[PDB]
């Protein structure tokens, strides 16, 4: 089946690479809700919230999970996608959600703070585990969780 | 682990596209050999052949071969790559070999060396050559699946990238 695929989880759990690799072995399409943000606004996160705070983010971070979700596409999302409930709804509503977690420590240790991740986690853990239907460990290599999450969703490939 | 891993199989079975998706789960480097033919001489098999013919291109193939066989890559073979003995001592003894299997109608049936109707020569080239096939090969692996699936069964079959 084909729903929109939707990945959840902290900065530094590796969304967009997953989700980039996920939408490769199925067929599908692959897009990431901040750099969709970024390349048709124009303008980064500290662009939008300088000129019209989190607020005007988070109302156009809804925007374009409303833009870019439709079927045969996995769209990574970006970390704090979950904090709004419509965000939520959303997401269950038009796909199939997967959260990729891994404990902050790790979070962490991905740079391409550990205390910054300990809090986010604090605050987000339970939004993220609300709005997945999946949950997978997200301290594996990319691939492994590709094969993980074909299994376990039942996704036949490309 | 880091050592070259072979591709082989008949015409049909995917050594290209399921050698590149191995290659990019492993984050490896791919090689097709027909194509680093083509590029490091400029003469097609065409050019090769029609001046040294086929036992030529079979000299300049095996070559290739032990010019290609390099640590994180996965090396895509041309079909008759292993009619020669050299060609398979070489590829056990400097790396690892997955034969992509698949019978010959599904060979056929992937159109879009040559004689007779398509799906009767492969037959024959199946008929006469899956002992060679299995004897290179480390893994076999069903090449009727889509690719990712072969790459996933090969993944954990092979224990990579572990
Ligand atoms: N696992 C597969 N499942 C379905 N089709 C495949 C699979 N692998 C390859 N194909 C298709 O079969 C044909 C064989 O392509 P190729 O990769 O060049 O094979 P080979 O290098 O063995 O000649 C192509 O049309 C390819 O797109
Ligand atoms: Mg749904
Ligand atoms: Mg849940
Ligand atoms: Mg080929
Ligand atoms: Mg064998």
């Amino acid at each position: 089946m084909t729903e929109p695929i939707f990945m959840v989880g902290a900065r530094g759990c590796g969304k967009t690479t997953v989700g980039r690799e996920l939408a490769r072995a199925l067929g599908y399409e692959f897009v990431d809700t901040d750099i969709f943000m970024q390349h048709t606004s124009g303008m980064t996160v500290a662009d939008v919230v300088a000129a019209e705070g989190w607020p005007g983010f988070r109302r156009r971070e809804s925007e374009a999970l409303q833009a870019v979700a439709t079927p045969n596409r996995v769209v990574a999302t970006g970390g704090g996608m979950v904090l709004l409930e419509q965000n939520r709804q959303f997401m269950r509503a038009h796909g199939t959600v997967v959260y990729l977690f891994a404990p902050a420590e790790e979070l962490a240790l991905r740079l391409q703070i550990a205390e910054e991740m300990e809090a986010v986690l604090r605050e987000r853990e339970a939004l993220y585990q609300d709005v997945a239907h999946y949950v997978v460990d997200a301290t594996q290599p990319p691939a492994a969780i590709v094969c993980e999450l074909m299994q376990t969703m039942r996704l036949p490939a490309a």
